[PDB]
């Protein structure tokens, strides 16, 4: 789609070096109009976010030329059957802080990036479990999630196409384990399930869901450490989310597209519609604010934030 403005080059020739891009002469030129239009977009978002008419900026990353295909491949295609663990009974006389961050504790293993596969369940899942295995032991030892990815099939999962967190929680019970990301490396694709017990360094005894609530969900994030969950990700602003408290009015709170892991929860030195959710996305850490996002908390469950969220026991 011919036709650009001119004062982008630098950018474009810097990001496709960036991002490995090379296209042929047509190709090139209805690329260069897709990221045009989304650089100028976010650049009058962030216009507008500095005359406060947003809660947060936009930045241009690895998904700046990407058409609809592209999009669908690192959204979730989730077969939503009754969801059957446990249910988390809030401890009544516990009492939350103000403020939790789990990575500051040694919980969380560094920003992975799912690549153009649908495999955010088994990201989240292993985040969730990488949680609880160090609770237990003090060993945060990062876990594969190729193994999820090819082997859980039968536990309902489909691979790139999407999964259920709780799906993965469930192989990883009846496989008696889950190999490291070292020894079952990622690689975006599915494939032959290669599980080795040999290489297993975590179990897991079930799951639990926690109720469809807020303080259900703010409770057990304070009392267990990180829990998976799914959002609805499936707008522009959140794709290219940089920094501040995603706030998306078009969000809903039940066709959710993608899975994360909240990892914490907290408040802005300003004044209360301040808090947010603490959440680690699988975007690499070009995305987001080194690849995590503050999700706007108790604003009536924003973009689904409690409304599948779960955790594996062990
Ligand atoms: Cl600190
Ligand atoms: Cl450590
Ligand atoms: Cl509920
Ligand atoms: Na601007
Ligand atoms: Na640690
Ligand atoms: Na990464
Ligand atoms: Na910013
Ligand atoms: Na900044």
């Amino acid at each position: 789609t011919l036709t650009f403005d001119h004062s982008l080059e630098a950018q474009w020739t810097k990001w496709k070096a960036m991002h490995n891009r090379l296209y042929g002469m047509n190709e090139e030129g209805w690329r260069r109009a897709v990221w045009e239009k989304n650089m100028k977009m976010i650049e009058l978002h962030n216009q507008e976010y500095r005359e406060g008419k947003h809660s947060f900026t936009m930045a241009m990353n690895a998904f700046g030329d990407m058409t609809s295909e592209e999009f669908r491949q690192v959204m979730n295609g989730f077969n939503r059957k009754p969801r059957k663990g446990k249910v988390f009974q809030e401890p009544l006389f516990y009492e939350a802080p103000r403020s939790v961050d789990w990575r500051k504790k040694g919980y969380v293993t560094p920003v992975k990036n799912q690549g153009q596969c649908g495999s955010s369940w088994a990201f989240s899942a292993t985040g969730a479990l990488e949680g609880q295995m160090f609770r237990k032991t003090g060993r945060l030892i990062s876990l594969s999630e190729q193994n999820l990815v090819d082997c859980s099939g039968p536990q309902g999962n489909e691979g790139c196409n999407g999964g259920y967190m709780d799906y993965a929680f469930q192989y990883v019970q009846d496989n008696g384990g889950l190999d490291s990301e070292e020894s079952y490396p990622y690689e975006a694709t599915e494939e032959s399930c290669k599980y080795n017990p040999k290489y297993s360094v975590a179990n897991d005894t079930g799951f639990v869901d926690i109720p469809k609530q807020e303080k259900a969900l703010m409770k057990a994030v304070a009392t267990v450490g990180p829990i998976s969950v799914a959002i609805d990700a499936g707008h522009e602003s959140f794709l290219f989310y940089k920094e501040g408290i995603y706030f998306e009015p078009d969000c809903s709170s039940e066709d959710l597209d993608h899975a994360v892991l909240v990892v914490g929860y907290g408040f802005e030195s300003t004044e209360s519609n301040n808090k947010y959710w603490l959440v680690k996305n699988s975007w690499g850490e070009e995305w987001g604010n080194k690849g995590y996002v503050k999700m706007a908390k108790d604003r009536r469950n924003h973009c689904g934030i409690a409304s599948l969220a779960s955790y594996p026991t062990v």
